[PDB]
């Protein structure tokens, strides 16, 4: 007799079957198999496909469960307060940490806002990603942890992410930037979307604009601001201050960007007040 | 010809066969294969299953190599100092490191004691868990590490190393808490640990215990005396001073507590007394 | 239909089939396929062997890309500028993440000097490790991060990776350590040098010799020279002042040591200047 005592070696997500990258402490007892089962729309683990199929037939909404702040034909977000919705947000962050290398305790929800997209089709909703944000943060962090499900990777969701957590900055009146340190695959997403930024101002709004009007039109700081026009070897001085520049560099980039024909988060369907 | 460079995806003790969760340095070549077995008394480790045995039949003492300074019909608790079983402790903290995510070399294990708790029955002793604690701790942790075997969790061994540690530090006269930070799977094992301490007390105690009562009798921290009163929404101020104060929420939850019909530490079987 | 959603489990390197300690972020697509193959020449990554295969037949040259600063009969060492050669450094991090529980961004490479180490045979030449170092350090380090292929380790590689990185020091004028902090593979590597180093010195060189003949003659810091010495038990006063000395365990060592027949580094055949 042999008795297996087995990993998380993969968990069942819909029609998914996703192996993780780290572990996460899921209160489960460990036995001979190596899966569980995670509902798509409650976060729930179950040990059995049986016990998962009981809960699945009850009655539930179909989408994450808070306030729909912004909803277009491609995309919704969900504002949920962790506080309110304690046991899916835990789920969530259970299923987020498979996917992290680190990450605070679990447990601990109240002290965040989670805000979750979900792309719709003839289906209805599908949970793709997410990121959550201090209520408070006494280093002006605009986003906390963010996270594009594995098998929703490398589809454009995760650069709508930022984007959407850049415009809560702007309704703000608050410049703000992802909190420290990142993991690579966030600081290289990071780099791209300020890249792309910066290239579609120049080309869109003005030949030559200045770090505050920069900031005031992004919530971009400073810092993260200078590192990628120096990158871009875009950063000059014009009329008593610093300033991007547009080049033939830039118009190319700008070009290839829009031939990749991506969707982008638009500000006017963002329905949200700051707490005040 | 493919040359397989295999990970240690398995670890053979006993009748078990474990997957790791983390990495862990052991000292052994690569190759096609991807067990070693580990001895469930002395802890050393083999890659073949023949080397094993040959140093299987050898004769060895059937428990930790230390003394035993707590005996019940349930369970045993062998002190070990680190300095005197350097080879022993050393394979204790690999074993470990495959549950951890970090950790401190494996190979000092000088400045240590380690606890290490054994189930009795039938068949004589078998190791289920330990916790080690510096010999001397600048911020007074009272635990270093804490760990149950997989193969043994969640049947509340880990609760029975928690609580001995306290007794420790009791007859110590002194206040401790563990190392930190912790894992999220110790963190919530010492929370149930307070809430459950504090349930009892008053229960069977006092309806009402002052915060200096509660640290002399159970050695915890004012800090996590406050956090889990604070949890349990049993923090108040009686006769010019902050006490804990029993209600029906804690009387319903000591009844439940109880009828898991749990094991517990005996103080009066401590055999022990502090280095001096 | 079940789709799956895999992990690196495993990457084609040459002939052999290498399992993963840890996570890397190779910038690929998730599918049902858990390897990739990586060119032993390039260092590039493939998804299909096909793409690989493709690649490897167009002409490149058969060694790393830098300036081969040391030839012996058995070894070369390859100097290279990370800014020079940013593509190639980039895919050694990634490569090397993959045995490393932690390392800086992958992609920032400009900060780094690499020196790779090749074996040469009939066959050519072979990378089997590297160590990478600061152009600028803060610290002192003269070793940011070391590693021995895994399908090269324990050949006695690693020691022929640090003997040289004190040989740079050496012919710098200046003494230097590893970056702290170090896995514990990494620091045992480093104790076993340290210690193999002071044991010849002892008989080859000197009975007895002080901390600053040590350092002058090694390049070792202060710190890891007495850590060493006490390890040893070979620390004692002489003339007024602190040195290691000869005794009949050192000279055990010593004779083990030789008995090994391990190839080293011959200073002599260290053709660099340092940059001035
Ligand atoms: C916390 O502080 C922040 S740091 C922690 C970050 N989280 C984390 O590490 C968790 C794990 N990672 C992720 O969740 C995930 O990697 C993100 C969130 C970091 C990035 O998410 P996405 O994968 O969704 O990002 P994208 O916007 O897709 O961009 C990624 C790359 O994929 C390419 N791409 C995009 N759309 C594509 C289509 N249609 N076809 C092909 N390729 C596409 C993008 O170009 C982009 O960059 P590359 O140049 O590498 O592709
Ligand atoms: C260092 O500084 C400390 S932080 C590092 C901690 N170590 C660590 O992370 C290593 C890996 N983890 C462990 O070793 C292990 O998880 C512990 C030691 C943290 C906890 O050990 P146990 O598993 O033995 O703890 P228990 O006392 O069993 O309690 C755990 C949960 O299991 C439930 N339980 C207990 N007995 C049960 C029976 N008979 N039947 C069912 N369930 C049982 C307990 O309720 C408890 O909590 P849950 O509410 O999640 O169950
Ligand atoms: C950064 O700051 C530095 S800390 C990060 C270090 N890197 C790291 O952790 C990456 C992963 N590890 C490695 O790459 C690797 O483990 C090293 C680089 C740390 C060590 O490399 P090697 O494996 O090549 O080291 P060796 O010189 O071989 O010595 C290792 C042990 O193997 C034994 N040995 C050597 N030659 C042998 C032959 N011919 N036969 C049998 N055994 C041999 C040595 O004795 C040595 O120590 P042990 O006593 O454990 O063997």
């Amino acid at each position: 007799e042999v008795a297996r005592v087995r990993n998380l070696n993969r968990i069942i997500m819909g029609k998914y079957e996703i192996e993780p990258w780290y572990f996460s402490p899921y209160p489960i007892e460990l036995t001979d198999e190596d899966f569980i089962y995670i509902d798509d729309f409650t976060l729930q683990y179950f040990g059995s496909k049986k016990q998962y199929e009981r809960y699945r037939k009850k009655c539930t909404l179909r989408h994450p469960p808070g306030n729909e702040i912004y909803r277009d034909d491609y995309v919704s977000f969900f504002e949920i307060d962790g506080r309110k919705q304690r046991t899916w947000c835990r789920n969530l962050c259970l299923l987020s940490k498979l996917f992290l290398d680190h990450k605070t305790l679990y447990y601990d929800v109240d002290p965040f806002l989670f805000y979750c997209m979900t792309r719709r089709d003839e289906l209805g909703h599908h949970l793709v990603g997410y990121f959550s944000k201090e209520k408070e943060s006494a280093d002006g962090y605009n986003v906390a942890c963010i996270l594009t499900l594995p098998q929703y990777q490398r589809m454009g969701y995760g650069k709508l992410l930022i984007e959407f957590s850049y415009e809560l900055s702007k309704k703000e009146n608050k410049v703000g930037s992802p909190e420290k340190p990142l993991s690579d695959l966030g600081l290289l997403s990071y780099r791209a979307y300020w890249s792309d930024t910066l290239i579609t101002l120049l080309v869109e709004h003005q030949k030559e604009i200045t770090i505050d009007e920069i900031s005031s039109m992004t919530s971009m700081t400073t810092t993260d601001i200078l590192h990628t026009a120096k990158t871009l070897n875009i950063l000059r001085y014009y009329k008593g201050q610093h300033i991007i520049f547009l080049n033939e560099d830039i118009l190319d980039r700008y070009n290839r960007l829009k031939a990749k024909k991506r969707r982008t988060i638009d500000p006017n369907r963002l329905i949200w007040k700051p707490p005040v």
